[PDB]
DNA sequence: CCTACTACCTCG
DNA sequence: TGAGGTAGTAGGGT
């Protein structure tokens, strides 16, 4: 079931000779610098000199002629002021069929773009972004309207237009004024002189003109000497901290303070976004050179939409609670209250007491007449519980601190319970929160609520999460679904490579038990923002116990986004591009702006890439805690997640107490 | 490319 | 602590 879509790419003119034949230069700097320092240098001397001029290996190119550029010049990185020497070296034709040369060509069109910006009358401009309409104003700020555009070019030689429409929030006010109008104190706050921000902790009139500032001169005095009160007399000191160490206070002036504002002192529907693209693509396109803008149109294929199933079939995760779960044995529930009333809700009670009797399961909910703030007798009816076949606490209570959301989190955690948290107030009308707390509970008892009917290649999914930014260094991890769900951790700074290994394998030995087998083929999922070297170990561990693989790289962005050439916009959407890669329109909803396309890359394993895109997009269903709108993410990458910022949260990098079976994360 | 924060709007 | 995605904002001396 096949269909055609637009990407909000352009295409315009193939270049000219002269560009495919630009200027070369050669760099030197006296001093010569070292190995790790000569790039960001020769991005600063490309900005330097002027034009349209990138960097080119160790020396530079230019679409700009050598006599307009500034050739010799001075310079400042990281305290070394360095003198810059630029040599033409002729003009180097490069081949856009060559990725090395055409990534050099994409950065001079990105070059080209910014300065064909710069030059343009009556718009707004700030780095690729353009704006063009005031959306909003008020007594001091505005929101401007309009897109964030690249240029780039391809392989075949020609410019790539990307547009995506933006609002912008700018204040117009320094700090003083901000403050004259009467508006609260913003949480972040820049130098007006320059581009440093601060966190803006309170206000002082210890007055500016006698404030003794490390040996010598005055806070006014200091400021003055820098040229950048420049004949104005600041305004009253205002206590700012740098954002990296809070803890140390630091004077300044609100007068040389400029608020950083968010929202909170703007999303589109997609046909909105969809004309708008178009109109600035035009009007950029008429105000370059570029030519005739024609969007990029590409084959699309419709997935089928997946059969979710309780003891009933099902649309979502919480008509489940009407109709009866998938697998459910005996469970023993608790209630604990943290405000001052006692007993259930009847309505909680009542929507347990009908799931379970709609899936011929028992039920039984037991009482905690217990506080948090016994210790002793608190852990006595916590074990008195658990060895009454309780598998899960709700906690109904006031909204808590973190602190001690975490703390007693990590309490009943440790004694082996898994906890969801359900605030009060709390009326039967607010039917979505408490069903959604009701399901979350659920699954935190060890229940499968939900799973998909079909046929899929790899009967066991795991996706992996890492703790560091970057790599597996610290852990550390991952999460499974058939079809029964569970999660592994590492166990308590490691070779990153093995940590991955660690998590895949003990997933596999679950699989061993619950299910009596491995898997004939599984599926691998990362979200990327890692090496692929890390599953090195792992791919021939996995080709070495004779099991089936593949693995697949999921983000979020560089997809851009997909519109439809005609009608309706669906979810369920796959969008091959090339090799091993592809576009995937997971979830959407019209009142939730316009879907943003995962971008799909397939590493390993040699399985349709079409079925993996059907499983993925199938597994997007699997996520049981949310009941009411699909995760963007498949299940396992979306539980790794949410597991490790558990993890960290709690600070249990050592937790046997709890079973794998249980989701006590969500 | 990635995270975090708040705001918004609904409830496959 | 209900949760989802899409928005905006930020981040990868004085
Ligand atoms: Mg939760």
């Amino acid at each position: 079931g096949k269909t055609e879509v637009f990407l909000n790419r352009f295409a315009l003119r193939p270049l000219n000779p002269e560009e495919l034949r630009p200027w070369r230069l050669e760099v030197v700097l006296d001093p010569p610098p070292g190995r790790e320092e000569v790039y960001p240098l020769l991005a600063q001397v490309a900005r330097r000199a002027g034009g349209v001029t990138v960097r080119m290996g160790d020396g530079l190119a230019s679409w700009s002629p050598p006599e307009v550029l500034v050739l010799e010049g001075t310079l400042a990185r990281m305290g070394q002021t360095y003198a810059y020497r630029l040599y033409p070296k002729g003009r180097r034709p490069l081949d856009p069929k060559d990725p090395g040369e055409r990534s050099v060509l994409s950065a001079l069109a990105r070059r080209l773009l910014q300065e064909r910006l710069r030059r343009l009358e009556g718009v707004w401009v700030e780095g690729l972004a353009v704006y063009r309409r005031e959306h909003a104003r008020g007594p001091g700020w505005r929101v401007l309207g309009g897109a964030v555009l690249d240029l780039w070019v391809s392989d075949s030689g020609a410019f790539l237009l990307e547009v995506d429409p933006a609002y912008r929030i700018l204040c117009e006010m320094s700090l003083e004024a901000w403050l004259a109008q009467g508006h609260p104190l913003p949480k972040r706050v820049r130098n007006a002189y320059d581009r440093r921000t601060w966190e803006l902790l309170r206000l002082g009139e210890e007055d500016p003109k006698e404030l003794p500032l490390p040996g010598g001169l005055s806070l006014l005095d200091y400021h003055a000497s820098k040229g950048r009160l420049q004949g104005r007399e600041g305004g009253r000191v205002a206590w700012v901290a740098d954002p990296k160490d809070p803890r140390k206070p630091i004077p300044h002036l609100t007068g040389l303070l400029v608020p950083v504002l968010t929202l909170e002192d703007l999303s589109l529907p997609w046909e909105e976004r969809r004309r708008r693209t178009r109109e600035i693509a035009s009007w950029i396109g008429r105000r370059l050179g570029l030519g005739t803008p024609e969007a990029v149109r590409a084959q699309a294929y419709r997935l089928s939409i997946p059969k979710l199933m309780g003891r009933r079939a099902v649309s979502k995760p919480a008509d489940a609670l009407r109709v009866g779960f998938y697998r459910a044995q005996e469970t023993a529930l608790a209630l604990l209250r943290l405000d001052g009333a006692q007993g259930w809700p009847e309505f909680l009670r009542r929507a347990l007491l009908r799931a379970f009797g709609a899936s011929g399961a028992s039920l039984r909910l037991h009482t905690l007449h217990a506080h948090p703030s016994q210790g002793l007798a608190f852990r006595e009816a916590l074990r008195k519980a658990k060895e009454e076949g309780v598998q899960a606490v709700l906690v109904l209570t006031p909204p808590m601190a973190w602190e001690d959301r975490n703390r007693l989190k990590a309490l009943l955690l440790r004694e082996g319970l898994p906890s969801q948290i359900l605030n009060v107030p709390l009326r039967e009308e607010e039917r979505h929160r408490w069903e959604n707390a009701l399901l979350g509970l659920l699954a935190k008892a060890g229940l499968q609520v939900v799973a998909l009917s079909g046929a899929y290649p790899a009967e066991l999914a795991v996706g992996f999460d890492a703790g560091g930014r970057e790599s597996f260094r610290f852990g550390g991890a991952a999460c499974a679904v058939g079809g029964h769900l569970l999660w592994t951790l590492p166990e308590a700074e490691r070779i990153p490579q093995e940590v991955v290994w660690d998590l895949l394998e003990e997933t596999l030995w679950a699989f061993r038990r619950k299910a009596g087998r491995l898997p004939s083929r599984v599926l691998l999922l990362r979200d990327g923002r890692v090496p692929q070297d890390e599953f090195a170990l792992a791919l021939e561990a996995l080709a070495r116990e004779g099991i089936a693989y593949d693995l697949v790289s999921v983000r979020k962005s560089g997809g851009g986004r997909v519109y439809p050439v005609q009608g309706r916009l669906a979810d369920g959407l796959y969008v091959p591009l090339e090799d091993k890669t592809f576009l995937l329109l997971t979830v959407h909803r019209d009142f939730r702006g316009t879907p943003r396309p995962l971008k799909l890359v397939h590493e390993a394993g040699d399985t349709p890439l079409e079925a993996l895109a059907h499983q993925i997009f199938h597994l997007t269903r699997l996520y049981p805690a949310s009941g009411f709108a699909f995760p963007r993410l498949p299940a396992p990458l979306h539980l790794a997640d949410r597991l490790v910022k558990e993890v960290g949260r709690l600070g249990i990098r050592h937790l046997k107490e709890v079973d794998r079976e249980k989701l006590f994360f969500v």
